[PDB]
């Protein structure tokens, strides 16, 4: 049994989604090794269009396994600012490299029409407490 990466400088959802700011108002956003490893092999990623405007919490695109789907939910609100490309062709950059190449979007927040970010990261768990939600 591998103990799964939950990288420190990164926020969590419960649903095991990752957050990294990547800017003053942009989040990127992937799954974490647990869920990819749980998922299994990426075979399909449906995300959302860049800018989508998207409400925390959102369905707003699915992750798949030949034997699971998984829905994703945006984190915070935002617009959809970038999502990566390269999961068209080599979806398994999600298993390989779930927090690196594996980065499934990022969400950009204007303070002006979705909470600023400082705050939308306080409903996000930290690494410690992601882990502590894991049955691993």
């Amino acid at each position: 049994h591998h103990v799964s990466d939950i990288p420190s400088d990164l926020h969590y959802t419960a649903e095991h989604e990752w957050i990294r700011r990547s800017g003053d108002d942009t989040v990127r956003v992937g799954i974490t090794d647990y869920a990819q490893s749980a998922l299994g092999d990426v075979v399909f990623v449906q995300l959302p269009v860049i800018g989508t405007a998207v409400t925390a919490g959102e369905t707003f695109g699915e992750v798949e396994s030949t034997k699971s789907v998984s829905d994703l939910y945006a984190p915070i609100s935002g617009k959809v600012s970038e999502v990566n490309s390269d999961l068209d062709g080599t979806p398994q950059l999600v298993n390989s490299d779930p927090y690196g190449a594996g980065w499934l979007l990022d969400i950009q927040v204007d303070s002006s029409d979705v909470a600023a970010l400082e705050s939308a990261l306080t409903t996000l768990l930290d690494a410690e407490a992601y882990r502590g939600t894991l049955t691993e």
